[PDB]
RNA sequence: AGGGUAUAGCUCAGGGGUAGAGCAUUUGACUAGAUCAAGAGGUCCCUGGUUCAAAUCCAGGUGCCCUCUCCA
């Protein structure tokens, strides 16, 4: 629709085209369509998701009385708009608001305003822009001001900048509440609102201080992972790579806080952010280690990590990944040797995972990439090394079937969950799209035009 | 078969031989700053290797980072 295709190096397009284009894909579709698909696919990462999807923290409140409180929270909001929230009619505590956009009608100020790239993506997922965001703005901005915001997608601006002759996305217009004096003049490593949106291309809800103990924002998928994993109360759980621990206090609430949960990570203040966001939920089974996965088995003769060899019930491997599944991505400035630097990363956590499970024990492994090298090829990798791992079916399906390549057969892409960014066109959504609706098409939208990811279940015998 | 990164207070270019920009700060003019000038600034992370010579290339060490919705 109103972006363009997602701005890559050469090489790092050539690679993904390289992936989307192989032999099978070739054979089972012809040339002029994989293509096709795959161009779709590069239009699509542009552009948000068409539905805000927020995760309900069962554990302190119900579906039915957050859903209320959100529905007087967007009425605060939208200032008396009136858009609906869904019900995943198979992701139980997973509610779902539309995303209105997108408005090519706005009209942009004078008063210029840039944020990074990262940030830029949250405004457009329907965040405000707060002062740590702001790497450049008109020198001559007062607090006050209606000013246009733009999203630096190439990352090519130097802070405090009064000008910009790189690439820039128009993003929306906002109301200001700090001049620039106040935010480049000294260093103060401030906090707080810059700019208030009032009009974004794309409009979605704001979830900045909004029922914290009772919502987590969390893309459809990643709530997905979660419900697929399965874990009963009592059970002993462990993923790998937890932090900020979405997945994490998610399984904590499936369990009903009853059991074992140990979640690792690598960098200590993404631990921090796990026990600050168990602690907020009210989730008393998580535990969280600042640990390197690779090396949680335990080797040398001495509760706290590494852990002896099939001592965990599930374990779920949320992989890190290139994140070319992101939505909206608008440009990545990577390097090929770096956007395929993970899949040693991901196979050493891998063995390290089957070696921690318990047999009959169920392993969930999860990327939100959309390369083969990280998702099918791993998959095949992983039952060829591992023949005590089986894969499994899963539930809920929400998500297509494995993408042909790695040399799986028909039944074992069946059993896999890829969503793809171009599965769908990108709707339009407007008060009269709104209005006449049908809910199943809502519903299809939200379970197909969704972020990159991919899941993968595993048995051990 | 993990990767990227370390340079001025901040944000970052650059590049085998005299240290670069924007912003911040400092000073001077003009009417506190949507003005004009002027200079203040850094053992270029540590160690070792290649080399006449390493801030640059290489290896090891260390710190930070690799978004899976919102203080970026």
């Amino acid at each position: 629709s109103i972006f363009p295709k997602i701005s890559l190096r050469p090489e790092v397009e050539n690679y993904l085209k390289e992936g989307f284009m192989n032999k099978e894909i070739v054979t089972a579709l012809g040339k002029q369509e994989a293509e096709r698909k795959f161009e779709t696919l590069l239009k699509h990462l542009s552009h948000p998701p068409s539905f805000t999807t927020v995760r309900v923290n069962t554990h302190l409140a119900s579906v039915q009385h957050v859903k209320n409180l959100l529905l007087d929270e967007l009425q605060k909001q939208f200032n008396g708009l009136s858009v609906p929230i869904l019900q995943h009619p198979d992701l139980q505590d997973v509610l779902l608001i539309p995303v209105i956009g997108p408005r090519k009608n706005i009209k942009k100020q004078q008063c210029e305003a840039i944020v990074g790239a990262q940030c830029g993506n949250a405004v457009l997922r329907g965040a405000h822009v707060y002062a740590p965001g702001i790497v450049s703005a008109s020198q001559f901005m007062k607090a006050g001001d209606v000013i246009s915001v733009y999203s630096d997608i190439k990352g090519k601006c130097k802070k405090g900048a009064k000008e910009f002759d790189g690439t820039k996305v128009f993003l929306g217009n906002g109301i200001s509440e700090l001049s620039r004096k106040e935010i480049f003049s000294g260093l103060p490593e401030l906090k707080g609102m810059g700019i208030r949106m009032t009009e974004p291309v794309y409009l979605s809800p704001s979830f900045d201080s909004v029922l914290p103990r009772y919502l987590f924002l969390q893309n459809l998928p990643s709530a997905l992972v979660s419900h697929v994993l399965n874990p009963q109360p009592g059970e002993k759980i462990l993923d790998l790579c937890a932090a900020p621990g979405g997945k994490t206090t998610h399984i904590a609430a499936l369990m009903h806080d009853q059991g074992e949960v140990i979640a690792l990570d690598k960098i200590f203040n993404k631990v921090e952010k796990i026990k600050q966001n168990a602690l907020l939920l009210g989730l008393n089974s998580i535990r969280a280690f600042c640990f390197d996965g690779t090396k949680a088995v335990k080797l040398d003769m001495v509760g706290e990590p590494p852990f002896l060899p099939e001592s965990f019930d599930r374990i779920l491997l949320d992989a890190p990944c290139s994140g070319m599944g992101q939505r909206p991505n608008m440009a990545c400035t990577w390097s090929v040797k770096e956007v395929a630097s993970y899949q040693p990363l991901q196979r050493k956590l891998f063995t390290a995972a089957v070696q921690l499970l318990k047999p009959e024990g169920v392993l969930v492994y999860s990327t939100c990439t959309i390369t083969l090298a990280e998702n099918e090829e791993q998959v095949a990798w992983a039952l060829t090394k591992f023949p005590c791992l089986q894969l499994q079916p899963q539930e809920p399906q929400i998500g297509g079937e494995g993408m042909r390549g790695a040399g799986l057969s028909c039944e074992q892409l069946k059993q896999l969950q890829r969503f793809d960014p171009s599965a769908v066109p990108l709707p339009d959504t407007d008060m009269d799209s709104l209005r006449e609706a049908r809910r199943e098409d809502m519903l299809r939208l939200a379970n197909k035009d969704s972020i990159g990811f991919f899941i993968a279940k595993f048995v051990k015998c």
